[PDB]
C-alpha cells in the first residue's frame, strides 16, 4: 500500500513534468489565494474555503461521454393510406435508446398570399393507434398563419410512451380547420418545388468493459481513490481533493486461435484538470490528458 | 487493398452497431435533407450541397487537446527592493511554452473613501531592466477611481518578449501621481487585512508518438484516409467526406530487463460525428468515442 501511493505520486508527477512535489513553505496567504482564483474565474470558492475548479477539463469529458451515448434522428413522413395523415417509420436506433430527450415534429406551414385576418390558426396532431380505432392527441398548437413558415410541435412525452410501448410505427392525422380561412396550407407532402418542405419527425434520445471485483485473472479496472489529505499533498494541491487512480490488471488471451499478443489496456481515458501551488509564489492551473482510466480491456 | 477497406468499412459498421451497410434505395430529396439538417441544427450547407456537421464531437476534442496544451499560471508579487516595485518570479512552467496567449497584471485600487473629483487617473506600469538601468512602459493605463476596485493591466506582448529572452524574473515600478488627489492607493503588498488584495500576475501559454514513415518494426501509427466516394459509401453516409483510418503497427520490447508483455496500443484517441442514413427515410446524427487514433505507443 506505500508502494501503492508511491506509485501514484510518480505517475502524478510525471504528468505534470515535475522531478518531484514542491518543497513545503509558508505559501501565500490563503485570502489572496482564493480571491485571485475566483477574480480569474479559476478556481470558485464556497465559504469555509473549499475549492473547485471553474473550468474543469473532465466535465467536458463527461459532456462528451454524454453525446457519445445521444443519438439524434430525422424521420421523414411517408404518405399515409387516408387523408391529411403522415407514416413515420423510425429507424431501429431509437429502439436501441431508452431515454427520450426530445423529440419535435416539424410541419411547414405554406401561406401564399399574406393574410392578417384570422392571424393565428389551431393545428391538432392526432396519433393513429388501434385497439378498433382511436386517436391520441399528440400535439394541439396555436400558430401564426401570418406568412409561409415552419412550424415546431413538441411531442417527446408521446414519443417516449411510443419507444416504451416497443413500437416504431406513427401514423399522424393533421387537423386545421381554420387554415385555408387564413388562406394557408399545411405542406404534408413534401412534392415537387415544395419538395424542401417535406415535414418530419425529430428525435433527440439517450441509452440508459470489467471491474475487477472478485474476478480471478480476467482483464479488470482497479478503482482506488486516493485523497490528497491522506498522503500529505493537500498542501500544494488546492483542487480537486482526490484522484480517482484506476489502472488495468489481469492477462488477456492471444490471437493465436497483424499482432498476435494482448495486453490488458485502459480502453477509455478521461481528462482531469489540477490546480496546485508550483512554489510558494506560483499557483498552475493545468488540464492533463489520459490522467483517468475509465475502462480497461484487451487490446 | 481492397482487405484494408473492408477492415475499415467492418471497423465502421461495427461502432455503428450495423450488421452491414443500409440497402441502396431512392433516398429524401436532397433539399428536404438539407432544409431539415438545417433547420434543426444538426448540419451546416454550404451552396452546391456541401454538408458538414454543425456540433462535430471531434472539434470539441480538437478544443479539449488545446486545454491540454495550456497552462495558467498565476504568480503572486513579492516585494521589491525600491518604493513602489514588485517582483514577480515566474514559474518554469512558462519557460516550457512558447506561446503566450494572454497576460495580465491585477493590482487592487483602493478608495477608503469616495471621491467624484478626479474621477479618473493614470496608473503605469515600468519593468525595471537592466542593461546600466532602463525601464520599459509595460502599460498605461487610465483608471476609474470612485471606489474600491480591482484594475486589469494587459501585458501579453510584454511577457511574450520576456519568455523569449528566456527570462522568468520581471520587476515592476508601478507610478500613479494622481491617486491620491482621488484618495486612492494601490495595494502593492496585500498585508493583513488587505491580504486579499495582493496583486498578481496572470499568464496564460501554449506549448508550439512514432509514425511509420521508414521504421522497420517499431510501434508506430500508420495513416490511412479513405473517402466515402471512392469506397462506395458516399451515397449513405452525408458527412463527413471521409475517414482518418490511422492504426497501430510495429512490436514493442517488453519489461523482462505487473504484466511483462507489450504491445502496440492506441494511446491517444479521438472521437468522430457521423450524419448517415439508416434507410430511405432516417438520417442519423451520432458521436463515436474512440473513432480515430492519433497517436500510438508501448503499453
Ligand atoms: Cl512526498
Ligand atoms: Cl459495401
Amino acid at each position: 500500500q506505500p508502494e501503492m501511493v508511491e506509485a501514484v505520486k510518480k505517475h502524478i508527477l510525471n504528468m505534470l513534468h515535475l522531478k518531484k512535489r514542491p518543497d513545503v513553505t509558508q505559501p501565500v496567504p490563503k485570502a489572496a489565494l482564493l480571491n485571485a482564483i475566483r477574480k480569474l474565474h479559476v478556481g470558485k470558492v464556497g465559504e469555509n474555503g473549499y475549492v473547485e475548479i471553474e473550468d474543469d477539463i473532465g466535465r467536458r469529458a463527461e459532456m462528451n461521454e454524454l453525446m457519445e451515448q445521444t443519438s439524434e434522428i430525422i424521420t421523414f413522413a411517408e404518405s399515409g393510406t387516408a387523408r391529411k395523415t403522415l407514416h413515420f417509420e423510425i429507424s431501429k436506433e431509437g429502439s436501441d435508446l431508452s431515454v427520450v430527450e426530445r423529440a419535435e415534429v416539424w410541419l411547414f406551414l405554406k401561406v401564399p398570399k399574406a393574410n392578417r385576418t384570422r392571424t393565428k390558426v389551431t393545428i391538432r396532431l392526432f396519433q393513429q393507434q388501434k385497439h378498433e380505432r382511436s386517436e391520441l392527441l399528440l400535439s394541439e398548437k396555436v400558430v401564426d398563419a401570418r406568412k409561409s413558415t415552419w412550424h415546431v410541435f413538441p411531442v417527446s412525452s408521446s414519443i417516449q410512451r411510443l419507444l416504451d410501448q416497443g413500437k416504431s410505427s406513427l401514423d399522424v392525422r393533421i387537423a386545421c380547420e381554420q387554415c385555408q380561412e387564413s388562406g394557408a396550407s399545411l405542406v404534408l407532402l413534401g412534392e415537387e418545388k415544395e419538395q424542401s418542405h417535406r415535414p418530419f419527425l425529430m428525435l433527440q434520445a439517450r441509452q440508459s468493459g470489467l471491474e475487477c471485483d472478485g474476478k480471478v485473472n480476467i482483464c479488470c479496472k482497479k478503482q482506488f481513490f486516493v485523497s490528497f489529505k491522506d498522503i500529505g499533498w493537500n498542501d500544494w494541491i488546492i483542487a480537486p481533493s482526490g484522484y480517482h487512480a484506476n489502472y488495468c490488471e489481469g492477462e488477456c488471451p492471444s490471437h493465436i486461435a497483424a499482432n498476435l499478443k494482448s495486453c490488458c489496456v485502459p480502453t477509455k481515458l478521461r481528462p482531469m484538470s489540477m490546480l496546485y501551488y508550483d512554489d510558494g509564489q506560483n499557483i498552475i492551473k493545468k488540464d492533463i490528458q489520459n490522467m483517468i482510466v475509465e475502462e480497461c480491456g484487451c487490446s
